[PDB]
């Protein structure tokens, strides 16, 4: 029903990158929005956005960014849900400048900081879901199984 | 007054860090235990615990490391708990080594990261709180008076003097 | 004597880099005022100081900040005025995190970026100085002077004995 | 009429990048002069160039170049206006050397200095209307409308 | 007849790189097996492997993974057999996270590295080899020819 | 009591950190010997070095050098033995211009590259003792004695007192 | 007639590159030879044509190589004639690995080091003529001329 | 005894870094000038400098430069004579700033760049010397003495003693 994760991007051109974690929530059965939401372009948005995610009704916030990535930092100066970063590459610097603006926040208003690009976004889909299944068992079933699955799927050699 | 987080670090030397995630549990009111455990040198000791975990009544594990640090990315392969990382500093490379090897997990095993020393010590901490708080109503009071806190406390003007 | 530049920074500790740009702006009499706005601890006073900066006389901002770094980039996202980053030199990585996340701001929000620590809080106030000479003459004055100064004062050889 | 900004770059490849700069003064109709001028081949160019430019009229320069930049802190040595750097991305290390070599100016002689690449270009000429824009109250209101549209034109959702 | 090294990596997308150490090895004609076992996905798979590596005959182990690369670390864990590790070239920061993540291994467990991408998988083979040359005479003689013949074939000068 | 490793490097610089592999092959009751031999300085001695050593019985050779670091590479040139490069920590940029001018060898010329450092230089020597264990069974059950006891040595918990 | 100039690289691969040093010389008719040598592959090679280089009346090397780059710093340890180096650039690391590796020479025996890749190599060979041209008058006025011409083709405006 | 070189730099805190260049010129016997340049602050000092140098019978200029270091590539801008860089190591960065702001020139102006610090500026010196013994006998004979005696005076092992 209700969303309860959040998935939040700078822009457009990170939707090819936060796609993989909006597909993950989706197969996991995790009610989710998925927003553009630009911290230097629409600063009050984000204010808004996330000073009222809570009461919204929003467990967890994914917030995704390139370059000098301020949108999950800035996000998680405004609400104290877990705010989870993905460093999305960039094109001079591969993401250098998007992770280190990221991960590096100050003591006080933490950002939990998954890889550079595609991985990231599915693997802060991946926290999102082990967060909630701490209090959601039937969620905490389906966590299981998608683990075991990854697991037992892996091939024993490679194929030429 | 059973665990909920477990603090896991690979040697001493790492203590310096991890104690301030400590501390901010604690003034959290957040029980938890503190151990070490080595990637490298206790490998079975690592498996044994991260399995065990969530059987054992853990809903969050921290764990520092420098260098090659491999012990959060180790403990998110065998446990379904969240794993946030803690980037000890090191020597000769500032504890680049210790974040690249940390953060940069391949998809479908996650470590949250948090900043390289003692800032992302007392992150890790805060973060594994406002996971808590999800579920548990004092604590989410408690936290939100400590967030409060912290904003009103901020200065308005810097110290200029000579 | 309102002010007419806001050199903002996020703590206490940023004022022994932030300190030199207030002394240049006093030396070439350019009235300004000096805060701390912190991005992530205060953002709505961070929010309220940008957004009123042009009504309340305001010409430039320099803004400086360390670590993740995002005062300057957030303030500019606030303000039609120009924005001047400094990068505060932080303990592991030697500012490179404070550059990074300060001066790769994507097109459509600039911060003029400025040297990692007191060289580049030094030229942000000269930088600012030069962006008001452009409508001040007497300022135009001062800072030609002051330029001309600094050209004629270097030595031609250096003190070489041992 | 006069030119009132100074776009210069190192060389014609600089231009792919600094196109970007010339489109958005343009577009804020700033009038200005988009000229090559080389630190390293042609230095005399360069000191003539910015030792006459405020007397010819000029408030704002922008000076690219990439690798061993030294046009925008070598431009600044001669001229008490304003120079804005942009580190244009080299092939090797991607804009690396370039941003090092403009923004670690010593103190005394400044160069604000803007994004590696296209971004770092339009950033440099929305500076340079920041500027012009303290004195200029037709320009400060197209500004302002150049900001709000940006704003409001960010869409709310990604596209799939 | 049986391996006596074995080649391992984290995933199928590994083989681009890891191939070049199989080759090798089949090349100087020793006997070897060549496996996907993950240290993040297939942990379990990964202690079993490494605690029964030399109970099994292996003598030297190849372990080649990309990003937060911990597979050649974790193998070294549980094995006394020495253990070279390759860094696979990764996408966004070009192995420089492989190779720091394996090469700066703490004192008391160590991983030889080698070079990032298929440079290092080939050499990885060859020290494998050189190690089993110091007790194994017909292997050391076609250890010699193989070096001799690289030595020998360099072109005098370079091809227009 | 014949040599079987050969340590070396470029200068006595390198000693405070090549003394830690020195130490760990004693320990171990490995034969060995320890030499300067500079790339750059003494280029003739080192081909006589490296293509006289497997004739002279060594087996393993340790290699210590900083900067730009061709010892290691160019012993490896002129031997068929296994070379282990242990990147001695330079001033200005950490032992990263050691690293990559040790580990980076094109194909066809290996040598199996350490960490920066002291750590590198104690796991070179263990490294050269696994490689020897294959073919010396005291030594063998010399290295696992040492490897179980470092593994039953590690604490289970930090001490965590003021 | 004879050579003053060598130039060495390290494989056929690196002639992309180094193919930018050659054309410069015969543009400016200085005689030499274009060879070669691998420091890795061919030590004893390197070890004779470093050690007899001025004997056999060279003046300057200019070596070339990428990765972990010896190939300038082991020709300057065998002669006393000036070594250039030029850093090729490398798949991975995109020729930082070379640069550091050829820049980074302890006190005692230079190498003096030109940017990554083809500006490099064209560079080395500049630099190699600006040495010859101290003692040749005639090399010295074409020198003047390719400089002058540098300058002057310079545009004053780039081309859209 | 005209100076045939000159060694440059931008601000006495060089002078730490270039003194090793202008001890080993004089060892040699040499003749060389020493003189503050500043890029950014004295630009018209530097065009004259470079542009005359040929003309006073300079044939080499050694150019120390940290920071956006531009002092190197713009002397050699303005002259025909070889120009070799010596990256001063910078506060914050280590160098690497100075490294690459001197190195990295566009094809068609060289600058013959050496290590980070007071190795390349030793070095600066040699290679500086190296070019002018292709054409004076006497100093080419001194040079091979100075190479010949390095090579035999480095050491055989190292002091190993506790």
């Amino acid at each position: 029903s209700a969303p309860v994760v959040g998935i939040i991007m700078g822009s457009q051109s990170d939707w090819e990158t936060m796609r993989h974690a909006d597909a993950l929530l989706t197969e996991l059965e995790i009610p989710h929005e998925t927003l553009i939401v630009s911290a230097h372009r629409t600063p009050d948005r984000l204010a808004d956005y996330a000073r009222t995610a809570a009461e919204r009704g929003l467990n967890v916030i994914i917030a995704g960014a390139g370059g000098a990535a301020h949108l999950p930092g800035m996000c998680a100066a405004w609400t104290r849900l877990p705010v989870l970063g993905v460093p999305v590459e960039s094109r001079a610097l591969k993401g250098m400048d998007s992770l280190l603006s990221i991960v590096q926040m100050p003591g006080g208003v933490p950002v939990g900081t998954l890889a550079i690009g595609a991985s990231g976004a599915k693997n802060a889909a991946l926290l999102a879901a082990s967060i909630l299944a701490l209090f959601n068992p039937a969620l905490a079933a389906r966590l299981e199984t998608w683990r075991a699955l990854q697991t037992a799927s892996v091939p024993n050699s490679p194929i030429t």
